[PDB]
């Protein structure tokens, strides 16, 4: 994932952790967002 269609659509929801993981980097977030990221896209990573 660099720049997912699913993340993509939470970002145009305004997800905050999102917006930031796809443009700003995976790396941007926090684990906490990271988290609620990994709830929303079923993310394992």
């Amino acid at each position: 994932m660099e720049n997912d269609p699913r993340v993509r659509k939470f970002a145009s929801d305004g997800a905050q952790w999102a917006i930031k993981w796809q443009k700003k980097g995976w790396s941007t977030l926090t684990s906490r967002q990271k988290q609620t990221a990994r709830a929303a896209m079923g993310i394992k990573l």
